[PDB]
Parts: C-alpha cells; structure tokens; sequence
C-alpha cells in the first residue's frame, strides 16, 4: 500500500530527477562509470603531474597553479549556470520574491557545487573537463601555496559523502532541498521557502526510504552533511581571501565574486 499523498511525493521526486537529468551534463551515473572502468570507450587522460598536464592540455601561459584554479573557478560558474537552470524547474521557486530568488542561489550554490563535486572524486583524484580527464589528489595538494590546499577539504568531504551511496534521484531531490533553505540570511518571505522545502524534505524521505530500504536513517545521516558542506564553503572563502591578496595579478569571476561578497 502506498497512497494519494505519497503518489504526489513520487510524482514530485520524478519531476525533479527529470530536471537534474536536463540541467546537469555529467550525472553521477556517468561519473562512476568513467571511474570504475565500464570502459575501454569512457577512459579519462590521467593528470597527476607538470608533464602529464601539459600533456592533457590538447583536449580541453601563467603558472601551472593559477592555472589550474582558474580552470577551477571556470567550471564553478558553468555549476552556477547548470545549478540556477535546474533552480527555476523546482516548483514554487520562480513563483518566490525575486530577492529571495537570488538570496538562495546566492547562499545555495556553492553547497550544491561541493555536493555535486563529490560525485566527480574518488579517494585518489577528480574527474575534469566533462569526465574527459582525472586530476590526482595528490597532484593538487602538491600545489605551491595557497594552492595545495584548495581541494583538500573537497576530497575529504566527497569520501565520507560517497559511502552514502545516493544516486542521481536521491541527489536531485537533496540539492532542491539545498536550494529552499528558509534560514537563509536576508530572506524577505521565509514563510513561503519552509512551504515548499517541508514538501521536498517529504518527497527526500519517501525517496531515501524505498530506494534504500536497508539503510537506516540515511535521511538523518544525509541531512547532517549540511554542516559538512556549510564548512567547506566557510575554508573555501577565507582561502579566497587569502589568495586575493597575496595574487593581486588574478582576476575572480564576477559571478563568483557576487556570491562570495559579503557571505556568511
Ligand atoms: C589547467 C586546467 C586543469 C583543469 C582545471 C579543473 C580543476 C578543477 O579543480 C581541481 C575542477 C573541479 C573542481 C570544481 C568543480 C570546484 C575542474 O573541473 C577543472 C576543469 O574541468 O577544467
């Protein structure tokens, strides 16, 4: 038995999914496939070095660090684009304040990001350029500083986050409940964001519930990496900070410049 309000949660769950698959190029799927050899087709030019990278940097001038941030930076806006697009399709959210709009992007997107990084790494590296290529873990964390240090904190967080093992329905349904998060600072109508964000936590747990019936309390143990995440973006920041100032001769993407500008 399962019944008219839990057939509108599925309905919700399937309407979400299907926007995730639309919005976003490389799923999870795709991802772990890349990594885990379903491949002689799929198989990824591995960076894990100076001659490697030059090596790899055919399919895709300053310093290899700089870079690699800024080929860093480059794909965090393509995320912004891919996570807004998929923003509007959750139902309620365009129908929001046009500030509140922009005030949940704006605090949403990076969590959405690191959440969704995750799904590119492994313990020993990340995929790059739309799966095409893999970049070492230990390769950018041999970085000069402030550089070494960048992903560290994202891997750490991938690894404890990928034991989870959510697919792309479950992730679809965990990053709209990212999104229309009412706690938000400067929210002008929260009252509206706790409506909708109630319905996704429902339609989260029904999906958890039968897409991983053995897994008990995954819907606690998922909504817990909020902290994780929260603090990810935190480091990120003040690394940002850091490098600001010390590489004055870098330029920050306005879009990400926007988000991070006076943040938490
Ligand atoms: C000389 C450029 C090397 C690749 C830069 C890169 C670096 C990088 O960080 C290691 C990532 C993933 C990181 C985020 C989405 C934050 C990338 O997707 C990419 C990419 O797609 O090009």
């Amino acid at each position: 038995q399962l019944n008219p309000e839990s057939a509108d949660l599925r309905a919700l769950a399937k309407h979400l999914y299907d926007s995730y698959i639309k919005s976003f190029p490389l799923t999870k799927a795709k991802a772990r496939a890349i990594l885990t050899g379903k491949t002689t087709d799929k198989s990824p030019f591995v960076i894990y070095d100076m001659n490697s990278l030059m090596m790899g940097e055919d399919k895709i001038s300053k310093e290899v660090a700089i870079r690699i941030f800024q080929g860093c930076q480059f794909r965090s806006v393509e995320a912004v684009q891919e996570i807004t697009e998929y923003a509007k399709s959750i139902p309620g959210f365009v129908n929001l304040d046009l500030n509140d709009q922009v005030t949940l992007l704006k605090y949403g997107v990076h969590e959405i990001i690191y959440t969704m990084l995750a799904s590119l790494m492994n313990k020993d590296g990340v995929l790059i350029s739309e799966g095409q290529g893999f970049m070492t873990r230990e390769f950018l964390k041999s970085l000069r500083k402030p550089f070494g240090d960048f992903m560290e904190p994202k891997f750490e967080f991938a690894v404890k986050f990928n034991a989870l093992e959510l697919d792309d329905s479950d992730l679809a349904i965990f990053i709209a409940v990212i999104i229309l998060s009412g706690d938000r600072p400067g929210l002008l109508n929260v009252k509206p964001i706790e409506d909708i964000q109630d319905n996704l936590l429902q339609a989260l747990e029904l999906q958890l519930k039968l897409n991983h019936p053995e897994s008990s309390q995954l819907f606690a143990k998922l909504l817990q990496k909020m902290t994780d995440l929260r603090q990810i973006v935190t480091e990120h920041v003040q690394l940002l900070q850091v490098i600001k100032k010390t590489e004055t001769d870098m330029s920050l993407h306005p879009l990400l410049q926007e988000i991070y500008k006076d943040l938490y």
